[PDB]
């Protein structure tokens, strides 16, 4: 059958929200009021691959774009892009692996680890103004856990 997707934004536990950066680039600053209209809205695609009750295969599209979040070597280093894609072939079911997170429950919030870089995620900065990023360190002030805002 097609592949399920749902409108969704995020927010990380510090609570800020996700605003496109220049065409490739994710940023996460704090926002409230007129300003919310500028977050990102995404299409979660629920994905072929490993699951468990916890840990849920999904694609980060971008609503009404053929652009996807997606983890590639870049100088050697396990790097988040937002790539783009065939728009007459995507989302769907079977999406490559560069493109899947394994969305994961932690503590009342959701991570998104790489499935193709194990202990990878989905990170920002304590700082504002700061890119979206895949980070592969577990310590430091770096913010790992988001949540999900479901949207019409
Ligand atoms: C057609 N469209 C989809 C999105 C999105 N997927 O976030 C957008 C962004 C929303 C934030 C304001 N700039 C444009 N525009």
């Amino acid at each position: 059958a097609p592949v399920r997707s749902l409108n969704c934004t995020l927010r990380d536990s510090q609570q800020k929200s996700l605003v496109m950066s220049g065409p490739y680039e994710l940023k996460a600053l704090h926002l409230q009021g007129q300003d919310m209209e500028q977050q990102v809205v995404f299409s979660m695609s629920f994905v072929q691959g490993e699951e468990s009750n916890d840990k849920i295969p999904v694609a980060l599209g971008l609503k009404e774009k053929n652009l996807y979040l997606s983890c590639v070597l870049k100088d050697d280093k396990p790097t988040l892009q937002l790539e783009s894609v065939d728009p007459k072939n995507y989302p769907k079911k079977k999406m490559e692996k560069r493109f899947v997170f394994n969305k994961i429950e932690i503590n009342n919030k959701l991570e998104f680890e790489s499935a193709q870089f194990p202990n990878w995620y989905i990170s920002t900065s304590q700082a504002e103004n700061m890119p979206v990023f895949l980070g592969g360190t577990k310590g430091g002030q770096d913010i790992t856990d988001f949540t999900m805002q479901f949207v019409s």
